[PDB]
């Protein structure tokens, strides 16, 4: 019950998947979201302790850069704002 | 407060980069996450002006270096009430 | 009054811009607000036909530099009943 | 009539646009407003194969200027039954 | 017939004379029109391999030159049955 | 078995025809089609790990002429549990 979020957007579903996977089998994160964000742009979310979702957005990242048309994002917001949950389906 | 401030990304991660900061820099509520289409992506803030201003300004230096990046960061202080709706 | 303003931009944040400058401008109410696809969004008002002007050229002029920007200002100063139900 | 008119644009403002001046033109009824995709949007409208003639003209010479304007215009005077859940 | 054919086009209004063309040319049932996103649009045809080759050659030359026109005319004559609940 | 392959397309036709092809090169069955936006479309299959192994590999050759073609083709033979539910 780490409040740590992590974030990998990449264009289009594949990557995305392949991301979310290399991720949760990087650290101990829970997948909390899969977003059609629209244009192709698709962001995976994952929760965790600060040092496994550093571990499990650099291991996204690494997977998924040379999956279709790749990645876009990558980021980690350690302490997520109260006002930011929502977004995160609180 | 009812001054408005907003910030439209390209894609998600930069606008929740920019919720963060925004509400973070200071007292704002995030009201709003906006599904544009094409990729544009808005999040809206309500709070005094002056808060406002420095949360939207913060907002806009934290999520340019982001996955695509910023589009627009902007900042209403009295909203008509027609507009409220759309809010 | 059921003369029609309608602007649409480059993303949610110049719509909402224009929205805001259109009812300030005149008495003119709001209607709605598309998300049309690709990235656009269209605004519509609806007023007495020098209001809708008024309203439409605050609108243009307000939200042209904002983020993505302008695409279209248009006034029809009376539509066709055919036309309502997509207003 | 059964006569079948389409007219697609690029955003909403020059589809309402053409819409308005096709059922200005003759007399036809609007049946449709679609939001496609990528900013696409297509009006359609019914009628006797003569008016619905008129109206797409009409129609295309309209809203050719407005916004990011025309992409298609066309007529089929007699749509098999098979494409009626298609509009 | 468990024969399929597709048409693919930019914009709605080239599937609709898609379609048209299509259902016209042979025994076909038109068991699809999808929005697919950034203004591709495909309509899905079924019926025996003739009827299904003489449909998706009509449709094919009667889009391509209508709107921003024809991306994709294909058959597939006998679809797995995986790939039934996809159409 | 549980192995998870994955075609993305430009556009549904060479989707359908990936589909078809995967299908029919190993039995894997076919547990999604996502309009992902944009135009993007995905196919997705189940099966034991070779034989997504060889569906795919099939796919991504059948599709790659098709329309607007070939995105990704991606094998994950032992996807995570948390994964299942974007599945």
């Amino acid at each position: 019950m780490g409040i740590a979020l992590g974030m990998i957007e990449t264009r289009g579903l594949v990557p995305a998947i392949e991301a979310a996977d290399a991720m949760t089998k990087a650290a101990e994160v829970r997948l909390i979201g899969r977003e059609f964000v629209g244009g192709g742009y698709v962001t995976v979310l994952v929760r965790g302790e600060t040092g496994a979702v550093n571990a499990a957005v650099r291991a996204g990242a690494d997977a998924c850069e040379r999956v279709g048309d790749g990645l876009v994002a990558a980021h980690i917001i350690a302490r997520p704002h109260r006002e930011v949950e929502p977004a995160l389906g609180n």
